């Protein structure tokens, strides 16, 4: 079997941040302070390594900017044990106070998640800054993203095989690419009319779509294994198109050339709302950038480890 | 070898104009009248059958209208013989004397080509009403095809391999899709500042593609068949990814699919400009799709006529 480089057209460049090391304790003291790990749960939390995956997508920076960027990926964790064995309706409710700790972090808490919620937001907005419209685009983000998770467990125990279009309709919500991308972009204060912008929104469901095929791809071999692989877009590609697996990932190949070449294209496109802004949506899209390439980095190295292995017979 | 169907996901159906038949005399009584054809010229000039491209593409309506719409495919060639033995100084010249008698069909002509052009516009002009905005979005469109296709005569007989990008760069110009869409679009007064749309001139990207992706694949086999095509996309794909002739089919699959669903996404999100605009662009993108379908069909017909069984081991 062959593996395409999905991401080989994708100018940024692989970098870890090197202040890791610096704050990967305190990092993991914190997490531990409000999950009771057993053990077994301890494992494959840090064989995930989530710490590493903040370097390589966070803004290289200070060592409190690596610090939040850490907190985001394990407080993704977090959020999803805290609400693994919770319905569907208490799940939202939830989720729902979680939104609350982040719109207001001076309220107290009431329980382990919304006080973990509360403390991370609260750092976050002490680094970067006040962010009124940020704000309101991550929570607005982070609504979506715990909704279709969410609503997908409600869904799970069903026999429907997901079409190719219906894939990327629920997998560009669940795979989280949207909260990272508007968290990393909390403090450049861009106006709430350029988030509602057709070509900046289209150009984040380019940017998603990269996040969720790669981390497909890099899982696949994994799934297929234990049968894991029936919500893979290379289940969905080969049922669909009556392919073979070496035949749906050059298809991916295909549709990954594309969305990249109308993420640059739509870059170069975007309307001018004056100096000041023009610099902030230059910045958000080269976090963008930074974010596929490192989740693409850390989702190939940990979900499939060895070196640089590029043909298997899986 | 499996060829797949690019337009699988194409919402347009295949639609041959009824009217053909009572019209494909006096049109083709018309290219004769300007060119003198010898034998083995109007050999492929009835073995293209431009006025069934003319009737599976322009819109369904009078006899007229097939009228036109065949006039368009046939001038097309017509253009392309009268320049086939010019310098490309020369081609330019000429192609702004056509682009004149589009812009003034009062005006009397100087040569065999620009007669053509003025007798062809007149009438469309006839049929269609007066259309200020859409005559210079069509002299445009019809401007740069010109001068793509006077510019690969003028840098072929180089070493170059062309990537992946600079064939699309080129042959979005070179296939014709955009003057033949804006052609099709004569009439609906679209406003200058919609044309300039960044989401119309996507769309409008995206549909050309298609159009040269469909007609590359429906011509590989007659192209290699007769050497290996070095400027067709499957031949700038298997070089550039180092795969073989059934990868890069694969690879198109996925690359139609991503540019068919950005093409249906972008149109179900562009703005309002009330309700006149509105209907009129919602017109024009509908002709757009009888278009791209037109094109498919009449391209897999005549490249390589048999029939669709899936496979041919060539």
């Amino acid at each position: 079997i062959y593996i395409p480089d999905l991401l080989i057209t994708w100018p940024w460049q692989k970098v870890r941040n090197p202040l890791l090391q610096e704050v990967q304790d305190e990092a993991n003291e914190w997490v531990k302070s409000f999950v009771l790990f057993e053990p077994e749960q301890f494992e494959k939390f840090k064989a995930c390594d989530f710490n590493l995956l903040g370097a390589l997508v966070g803004p290289l920076g200070t060592k409190e900017e690596l610090r939040i960027s850490c907190d985001l990926m394990n407080f993704y964790f977090a959020f999803d044990e805290y609400t693994d064995l919770a319905s569907a309706d208490e799940a939202k409710v939830i989720a729902r106070d979680v939104m609350e700790s982040f719109r207001h972090t001076d309220k107290p808490s009431h329980n382990k998640i919304t006080e973990m919620a509360r403390q991370f937001f609260e750092r976050t907005i002490n680094t970067v800054g006040n962010d009124p419209t940020g704000i309101e685009q991550f929570i607005a983000d982070f609504d979506a993203y715990t909704t279709s998770i969410i609503q997908e467990a409600d869904d799970r125990a069903s026999g429907h095989i997901r079409s190719v279009e219906d894939y990327f309709i629920l997998r560009r919500d669940t795979c989280g690419g949207k909260p990272s991308f508007s968290f990393f972009g909390l403090g450049l204060n861009i106006p709430k009319e350029v988030f509602a912008h057709p070509m900046f929104i289209s150009m984040t469901e380019s940017a998603t779509d990269l996040i969720a095929i790669t981390n497909d791809m890099h899982s696949y071999n994994l799934e297929q294994s234990r049968g894991l692989d029936g919500h893979n877009v290379i289940t969905a590609i080969m049922h669909e198109y009556k392919i073979n697996l070496q035949g749906a990932l050059y298809w991916l190949s295909g549709y990954a050339t594309k969305t990249i070449a109308k993420f640059i294209s739509d870059r170069k496109n975007l309307p001018s709302w004056g100096p000041v802004v023009d610099r902030a949506v230059e910045q958000y899209f080269d976090r963008v950038g930074r974010c596929v390439r490192g989740y693409d980095a850390w989702s190939y190295e940990t979900k499939r480890y060895y070196g640089k292995n590029g043909l298997e017979i899986q």
